[PDB]
């Protein structure tokens, strides 16, 4: 590989040139021969042994006292021999406070398909490694939860509970999303709620779960503390603030009867620090309008009201060539962006969120050498090109600390 | 290994065996994905087995694989390229290979029409005005009376790099662009510099916004030379809205024949610097790109203006409200003249059944999502949600210099 790689914008011309690309660690999964870039997704007992730890371990404390100006320094030089003895006497090790800042503030740097990562520094790290039991956990998402929703002023947080040990005793957010409407799959082949979710709907139910059966029911957490079966909470309903979805024009797209909750809630996702493995670490930011608008109303397998939106507006809807979904497409989407503004709650159009990402994008080049960038993934699902992501070429590569996806528990776990 | 792609909407799962068959390098490698790079990074030795892996499909594709005819066309191949350093493409030979350069364009969403390519031999070409001829005749068939027909013509192969054709503009139809004193441009700004090119050569510029370019040939390695389309083969669309009626004032136009003329076909180890190949629009190509690129018509302001949008913030989404109707125009528009046109809803939708035509006759279709997925509305269209792969078989297109970079005059 070379030590240096250009980027180009077709539509400034502005080049960029990349040495960070020397630092990834594992596999894109692409080759020579094939480019695996559009891919969503290129043992319990197999965890880090003693050899495969020590390696891991020295590049982020040797990463961690770059960032802090102190390396090579007598505290770098004792934190690497305490955690080669702390590997070599009990096959792990415990990450101080300072470092477990630092590595979840740069797993969201690290995360290539993120457009949001502007924001990556200001971060609220919860440390919930004390945690022993699922009614602690519930506790802290419960604390979590209303620290980041913040009446409407949301704020960055990540919540990290104790790393895996043996893979028998893991700690896991059940949930995919802290919060999601429930999905119930009715006799006749249709769907009630959020088709997106109908099996772990049942799979809550069968645990206990009493459901209203309604269009928007806030599922409950399902949580697993140390490897124990999962356990049902209901988040307090006050601590879960929701947008009724109104347009600025038409009177009648309140009738549709459409919300949303404020806060994207990450909850399955694999957080690795120094090889390091922590299985839950549910984290939060704000969200940009086009997540809801496009994806959660407009995909078919969800929501899927762009035909009642277009019977409202009146469109042509015998051809496609008349551009009646495109249509209604942009007003649903300015009355999500209206609806959140207009109740205060943070959210960011996709003009704004991709122009802030390319200011990021050319100061991290700058400042540190590059910035992993998932164009497939950046690129937003409604009016690409317009946004300034859609001419920038983007280089992909995997840094360490990162958030990696993780198999869905209820295929794994061993129930008691 | 078989690689399986997945549509995450259909939750179809397909099964590719395809790639195990290229060679060609992609520009990614296992610790750094290149998918989003426009461009990434012969003699008688390197040039029989390309010559002979290309025969080889040939009679493989016709169930002669093996036969006498392929056995003795390969000696006559290798006695060819021996003694004169190259080879000549039998005339089977030359139309199979141009319809599998369309076939492998892992960036074309119009494929499902790869076998309905009309190809016109122009190997015999030794002049810019024999160019000119083939071109004109080419225009003329591909544009039909607006009932568009897919075409390529192909000029004589590379030999030594020093006597190559090569068709100077980067489409057959183009709208010339200017620099204005104040600093603005009239017309199309990507084209400022070809623009140039022609002035400089001699071309008398109308000094409009939708002046056609005039045609810059080179044959045989010389100068170029300046030739005018006759404007009765240039089919072009006024752009007018089946709602707004003040949209036919703003006085926009297109032409109706997208013909790319700066790519190389490769094919057996031979390089066609000439091939210009046409088919027809798919709607966002016009109304998303060459009108509302900021670096191209950018157009939305005045749009927006007329709808009388509030501009004054990004989230009222004005851009794409005006986008919307933008191309709703266009297709309208063509529609109205019976010029053949595609929208992106018909021309994704028609991806994805070629994509499983080709993965149940050929074992897989690489395909670029960055490049397939529409630059408008994207998780409305089917390809959005299609895992794609990939890779490069040969015959190919592919990139080459601009000419005025390497010419000696
Ligand atoms: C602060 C405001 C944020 C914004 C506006 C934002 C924006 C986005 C968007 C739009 C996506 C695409 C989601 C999808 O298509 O499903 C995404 C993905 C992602 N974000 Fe951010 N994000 C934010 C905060 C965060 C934070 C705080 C973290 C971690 C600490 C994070 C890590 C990620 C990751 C790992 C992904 C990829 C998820 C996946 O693979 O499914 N983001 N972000
Ligand atoms: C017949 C109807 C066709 C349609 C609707 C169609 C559609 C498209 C579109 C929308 C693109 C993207 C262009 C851009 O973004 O600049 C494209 C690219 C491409 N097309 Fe097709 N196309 C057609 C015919 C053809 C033909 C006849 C050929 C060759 C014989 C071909 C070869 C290619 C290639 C090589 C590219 C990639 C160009 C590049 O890399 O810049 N296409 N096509
Ligand atoms: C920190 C963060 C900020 C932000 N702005 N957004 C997200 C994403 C949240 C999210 C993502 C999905 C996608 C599911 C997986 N995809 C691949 C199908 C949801 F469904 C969902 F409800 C949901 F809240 C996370
Ligand atoms: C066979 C074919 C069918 C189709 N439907 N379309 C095309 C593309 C043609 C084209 C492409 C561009 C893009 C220029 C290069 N890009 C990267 C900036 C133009 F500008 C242009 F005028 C133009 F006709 C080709
Ligand atoms: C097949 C394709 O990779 C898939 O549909 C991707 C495309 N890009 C995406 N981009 C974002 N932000 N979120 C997604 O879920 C997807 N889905
Ligand atoms: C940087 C990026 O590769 C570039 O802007 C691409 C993205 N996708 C595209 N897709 C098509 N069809 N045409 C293009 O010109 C581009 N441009
Ligand atoms: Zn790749």
């Amino acid at each position: 590989c070379p030590r240096f790689l250009k980027v180009k914008n077709w539509e400034t011309e502005v080049v960029l040139t990349d040495t960070l690309h020397l630092k990834s660690t594992l596999e894109t999964g692409c080759t020579e021969y094939i480019c695996m870039g559009s891919i969503m997704h290129p043992r319990p007992e197999d965890v880090a042994t003693k050899d495969q730890l020590f390696p891991l371990a020295k590049e982020f404390i040797d990463q961690y006292y770059s960032s802090i100006k102190r390396f090579g320094s007598k505290a770098h030089m004792e934190r690497l021999e305490e955690v080669n003895k702390e590997i070599d006497t009990t096959s792990t090790y415990q990450l101080k406070d300072t470092e477990l800042i630092y590595g979840a503030k740069h797993a969201w740097r690290n995360a290539s398909r993120c457009v949001g990562r502007i924001q990556w520094s200001k971060l609220q790290v919860f440390d919930a490694r004390d945690c022993t039991t699922a009614h602690g956990m519930f506790n802290y998402i419960c604390n979590h939860v209303k620290y980041a929703t913040n009446k409407g002023n949301l704020r960055s947080a990540i919540t990290i509970f104790p790393q895996r040990t043996d893979g028998k005793h893991d700690f896991r957010v059940w949930n995919s999303q802290l919060i999601r409407y429930a999905g119930y799959k009715q006799p006749d082949g249709s769907t009630l709620g959020d088709p997106a979710n109908v099996q772990f709907t049942e799979i809550c139910i069968q645990q206990g779960w009493k459901p209203p059966r309604g269009r928007f029911d806030v599922l409950p957490l399902l949580l697993q503390a140390n490897g124990n079966d999962p356990e049902l909470f209901q988040i307090p309903p006050e601590l879960v603030l929701e947008v009724p979805i109104r347009h600025p024009k038409f009177e009648w797209f309140k009738d549709l009867g459409l919300k949303w909750y404020g806060l994207p809630a990450v909850s399955n996702m694999l957080l690795e620090i120094g090889g390091l493995e922590f299985s839950a670490c549910p984290f939060s930011g704000w969200y940009m309008g086009t997540e809801i608008g496009v994806r959660d109303y407009c995909d078919n397998s969800r929501y899927n009201i762009l035909e009642e939106v277009a019977k409202k507006m009146n469109l042509d809807m015998r051809k496609t060539s008349s551009l009646w979904k495109d249509q209604a497409l942009v007003e649903i989407n300015i009355a999500v962006l209206y609806s959140f503004q207009s109740d205060k709650v943070t959210i960011v159009d996709h003009h704004s969120a991709t122009e802030s990402f390319i200011k990021h994008m050319e100061n991290e080049y700058r400042c540190r050498g590059g910035c992993p960038a998932d164009w497939v993934w950046i690129v937003p699902p409604m009016s690409g090109s317009i946004t300034p992501v859609f001419h920038q070429e983007m280089l992909n590569y995997r840094l360490t600390p990162s958030f990696e996806y993780q198999p869905d528990p209820w295929n794994t776990h061993v129930w008691k």
